[PDB]
């Protein structure tokens, strides 16, 4: 709750966001600079804000309270969005590439009328504007190219995860001998681990002064763990949470991807139970769809779920105990309370 | 042909650039490491070169001979190498939103079975392949923040100038009233002169200490017009160029395009001669696509770009006069070579 007390000034920066995004007045280009607006407005603007607040958060419990100015703050708040803008780049694109239909309660950008494949530069545009905005707000910074390569090393990360994650799941083929734990473990941890949990702390850190390897090396060992976690739960709600919370659609079984389920399911799956899942994984049609999930039940995976989720926030727990001095254990255990 | 004579050593570099980005070996990526082997060798081999080899010709004749290290060279067959990334990122992607079917003489990599919108992802992984270059083989010189700058404030521009090209050629809609000589200009501007010409000349430049914002005004002000003028003609190869040399077919036309041809046609062409571009204009139908080039040829528009062409070069000429100095002319003049 850190977060709901960081949150209502957080959301409202971001018209100051956008105006200094806009701010590029060269008439000549105003109709794109109007573009990039309904882009921001549509796509950065719906989500629960979790990551860009942690930034504000670990800034808050790791800066000298001397030291957290107006400026300091601003710049605070700027790198926040930094990273929602980096979440709003990653899912634009990979609605498109996913098929999907829904997300944060609207239909995705690219499959409103006038939009579709053009969706493609809008995203590259909100990337860009990262770079723009850490140029704007922190070139004077000590830790300006700190930040940079952070996200830039990131996003990295992150697209070379989803390219396993792509190559995991070829479509209109069979093959669930490519879903592996192992397997598993490497994409959550590249595609989402790094960038949804390192990113964000990981800036506070180099914001604050902490620069030290062992310190983000040590930092790192909790965040990767929690990240893996968060994407282990975001693949089980694919499937079974509630699309009023979660705001979209779940694909994951027609778009045969290498989910947590799935994986689950096949280590514990009969000979028959494995030929039910051949038949019907990875396919557009709803009762082939239906046919998994029922033998997901029928695995009762849910409940697997709910176990694994009270092991991993012991683990967790426990790794915070082991890692997190020099810094705050507040830092982590409100990260910690937001995703458990 | 100072190209000729630099060519062959960049383009030999480029097993070597591919070697040291796939030396990432964490094999639990491995396989991801070999999609993106294939996507380098695919997406930034085929073409001429002439972007990443200006980088490399500038250097030359910019840098103290004596500071020509095999180092320091090493590092401009790199940073050419980065501009050439650059081209394939946006080509890739570029090739998906404009419904393209080949480039540099294959079918495009989005076409190719097995492909299709993963390579909205494997463009973005080409992009990243810039800045870990930057930071593998520059990170240590005194340059480095101005490359990553420059690299990125390119991006931007293209991005934004690509929303133009967009945002003026709605699909399924009539609009020559959109097709202007003043947004031609600007569209180009942006999303071809800066990171074509403005990009690799300033990156030589920042190599060779030449930081100074005046001499990077300066230069920029004779790039830009080139830069004009090479899409120009790219529009102009579009239709009446020979796809053995141009490596792909034109698309401009059914696509929409705010095509320099358009709009000397609309500056051009009767009543009569709109409707039928009006009637015909965006549209895939082979028929109506020969019309509007049947009233191109009609109103002699390969003469017209003849005449531009011979009087644009007398022009970038004048500029070259006007504000090549202090940089060695042979600079430009071996770009003008190259593009006219
Ligand atoms: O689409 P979401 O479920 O929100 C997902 O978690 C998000 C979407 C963008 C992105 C990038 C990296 N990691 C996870 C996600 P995905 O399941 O696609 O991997
Ligand atoms: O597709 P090409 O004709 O090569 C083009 O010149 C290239 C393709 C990628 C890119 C990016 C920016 N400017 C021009 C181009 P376009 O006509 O699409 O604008
Ligand atoms: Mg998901
Ligand atoms: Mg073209």
């Amino acid at each position: 709750d850190v977060y709901a007390q960081e949150k209502q000034d957080f959301v409202q920066h971001f018209s100051q966001i956008v105006r200094v995004l806009t701010e590029d007045e060269h008439p000549e280009i105003g109709d794109a600079i109007a573009r990039l607006k309904e882009v921001l407005e549509y796509n950065a603007i719906g989500g629960k804000y979790n990551r860009g607040l942690t930034v504000v958060v670990a800034f808050r419990e790791l800066v000298e309270p001397r030291k957290q100015d107006a400026d300091s703050l601003q710049r605070a708040w700027t790198v926040g969005w930094c990273v929602e803008l980096l979440q709003a780049f990653f899912l634009v694109a990979d609605d498109i590439m996913d098929s999907s239909l829904t997300r944060r309660g609207q239909i995705c950008w690219y499959q409103k009328p006038g939009v579709g494949l053009d969706a493609i530069n809008d995203a590259n545009l909100l990337e860009a504007c990262i770079y723009r905005l850490l140029k704007l707000y922190c070139r004077e910074q000590p830790y300006y190219l700190n930040l940079i390569e952070l996200f830039l090393q990131s996003s990295y990360q992150t697209e070379i995860g989803q390219t396993l994650d792509l190559l995991t799941a070829p479509q209109g083929n069979v093959d669930l001998v490519r879903f592996t734990e192992k397997r598993y473990k490497s994409i959550v941890k590249y595609k989402t681990a790094f960038y949804s949990f390192y990113l964000p702390i990981a800036a506070a850190m180099y914001m604050a002064g902490i620069d030290g390897e062992k310190e983000h090396a040590n930092a790192k060992k909790i965040l990767l763990e929690m990240g893996e976690f968060f994407q282990i739960q975001d693949d089980y709600l694919d499937l079974f949470g509630d699309p009023s919370v979660t705001g979209k659609i779940g694909t994951d079984i027609q778009d045969n991807k290498c989910s947590w389920l799935v994986v689950q399911c096949l280590q514990r799956a009969t000979p028959e139970q494995y030929q039910i899942l051949k038949e019907n994984y990875g396919q557009k049609e709803a009762e082939k769809v239906a046919r998994v999930k029922a033998l997901y039940e029928e695995l009762d995976l849910p409940a697997v779920f709910l176990q694994y989720e009270e092991d991993s926030y012991s683990h967790i727990m426990a790794l915070i105990e082991q890692y997190a001095a020099p810094l705050p254990p507040a830092v982590f255990l409100g990260l910690a309370r937001k995703i458990y």
